[PDB]
């Protein structure tokens, strides 16, 4: 880590102003040399797809390079017994320091700052995000027992089902990290690397959740409207296989977030780095993460639905998580290609850069919320529940 060797050189430089020794000092120069070497292997936040051999990459290591040699002269005069000098040398670090974080750590993007910085967002939204949590927390684990317990995981509806409360449970463990970010005004305190996987995090759940979403509207349109022999052994190991390439597939889809997020200063803020290449990828993931799905779980539930309107338990369960999750994602989608706008040049007015960044908190929010409102609708299940709990003690 990066991050972890810059606090180092920090901390280690604060030794060095209150020593009295040169054994006080040759100790601390000794961790600072280290610390930067393998700094030096690292790659920058704001160069994450740039070979180890590009000019900015070699300008990164240059920089070291000469952050050595300015401890390697103040290591000279510690060795030559001579203190108050290695001291003045050791404060060189400092202009390496403030080179560092204005080339790589400084994210200026100005035009309208402090947009959607309004007092009520960072009351509300952290409210929110504490009942989703807690709410999601204890609905999703009661839904894996009744998995267990009720369903026993014989259908390969159940087998869904389960992964769909495990990858909500995924996404809310996460979900405490970007309230406090909110209740701080948009200040991120847990680092690079939780930056990064909190972001994988909250892209994971929405990928995850729409294949599992597919696979459930296939297995009710195969059951419903084509039922055939049912080989139980052969379909239970293929719905085994498909969720574990679920998992694999939003895990590759949540890769970018991996890469390109980090943290940077204006405070410090958790956001992603953009490189005319977001146009041509911003296109790429609503046909295949929004248009193409949501298209062939119409087709599935217009045809099981017609054929039903006159297994069904469940269908209502997976009609309703269906239904609520592409209906909640609407306000969100509005909005995320209103702020494309805004990061192109379409539309160049803060008045309107307001009304988008000050209404994007709450849509998230909406979009997210299904993490905690999913559990609710096993209601449907309540009846022939009650009938199951009575029987058993
Ligand atoms: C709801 C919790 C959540 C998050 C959050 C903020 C908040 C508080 C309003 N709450 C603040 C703004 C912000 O950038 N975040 C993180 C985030 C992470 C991933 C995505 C995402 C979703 C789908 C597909 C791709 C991505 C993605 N990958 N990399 N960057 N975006 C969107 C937002």
């Amino acid at each position: 880590d990066l991050e972890d060797n810059w606090e180092t050189l920090n901390d280690n430089l604060k030794v060095i102003e209150k020593a009295d020794n040169a054994a006080q000092v040759k100790d601390a120069l000794t961790k600072m040399r280290a610390a930067a070497l393998d700094a030096q292997k690292a790659t920058p936040p704001k160069l994450e797809d740039k070979s180890p051999d590009s000019p900015e990459m070699k300008d990164f290591r240059h920089g070291f390079d000469i952050l050595v040699g300015q401890i390697d002269d103040a290591l000279k005069l510690a060795n030559e017994g001579k203190v108050k000098e290695a001291q003045a040398a050791a404060e060189q670090l400092k202009t390496t320091r403030n080179a560092y974080i204005q080339k790589y750590l400084i994210l200026n993007s100005s035009d309208c700052p402090k947009a959607g910085r309004h007092n009520y967002i960072f009351v509300m939204i952290p409210t929110l995000y504490s009942i989703i949590f807690v709410v999601g927390i204890f609905g999703n684990s009661l839904v894996v027992i009744v998995i267990y317990f009720y369903m026993k995981l014989k259908t390969v509806a159940s087998v869904f089902l389960l992964n769909l409360a495990l990858a909500d449970l995924c996404f809310l463990l996460t979900l405490p990290l970007w309230a406090v970010y909110t209740a701080m005004e948009y200040r991120w305190p847990f680092g690079n690397y939780l930056c990064k996987i909190a972001s994988a995090s909250v892209s994971f759940n929405l990928y995850a959740s729409v294949f599992l979403l597919t696979c459930l509207s296939i297995d009710r349109y195969l059951a419903i409207v084509h039922p055939m022999k049912s080989r139980l052994r052969r379909t239970m190991l293929v719905a085994k296989v498909t969720c574990i390439i679920i998992w694999l597939l939003a895990g590759l889809a949540s890769l970018p977030a991996i890469i390109h997020r980090n943290v940077f200063f204006i405070i410090t803020v958790c956001a992603f780095h953009y490189e005319t290449l977001p146009i041509g990828l911003g296109l790429t993931k609503n046909i295949l993460g929004f248009l193409f799905p949501f298209l062939i779980i119409l087709t599935s539930y217009t045809l099981i639905w017609k054929a039903l309107k006159k297994n069904d338990d469940i269908f209502k369960i997976i009609m309703a998580i269906v239904l609520f999750f592409f209906f909640s994602w609407i306000p969100h989608q509005i909005f995320t290609f209103l702020d494309v706008l805004i990061q192109l040049g379409i539309i160049r007015d803060c008045r309107i850069a307001d009304i988008v960044d000050t209404a994007m908190p709450i849509t998230i929010c909406i979009a997210y919320f299904n993490n905690c409102l999913n559990p609710l609708f096993y209601g449907f299940l309540g009846k022939k529940f009650k009938r199951y709990f009575l029987q058993l003690l």
